[PDB]
């Protein structure tokens, strides 16, 4: 699946913000507009058994140009929470089911 970071109009905002993949699918985000975004795991919002630093980007890696990317695959079933670290209190929050 892919996820773009941000509307085209600047809007704060995982695009699309709750979604269902496969166990073993890759999830590409996609960076859009109103950056810099990243995107981190929740370490109290994941599946027992996950480290949140392994699926997590780097704190201070940031994505500051159009089209930039981060992959990431999930393979432990259950529901995920993450968000975006510059935007968290603007509402730049998004969850994940794995199936
Ligand atoms: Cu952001």
């Amino acid at each position: 699946v892919e996820v773009l970071l941000g509307g085209d109009d600047g809007s704060l905002a995982f695009l699309p913000g709750d979604f269902s993949v496969a166990s073993g699918e890759e999830i590409v985000f996609k960076n859009n507009a109103g950056f810099p975004h990243n995107v981190v795991f929740d370490e109290d919002e994941i599946p027992s058994g996950v480290d949140a630093a392994k699926i997590s980007m780097s704190e201070e890696d940031l994505l500051n140009a159009p089209g930039e990317t981060y992959k990431v695959t999930l393979t432990e079933k259950g529901t995920y929470k993450f968000y975006c670290s510059p935007h968290q209190g603007a509402g730049m929050v998004g969850k994940v089911t794995v199936n």
